[PDB]
C-alpha cells in the first residue's frame, strides 16, 4: 500500500 519498499512507494 503506503510503502517503505522502494516501488510500491505513495511514501507515508
Amino acid at each position: 500500500g503506503c510503502c517503505s519498499d522502494k516501488r510500491c512507494a505513495w511514501r507515508c
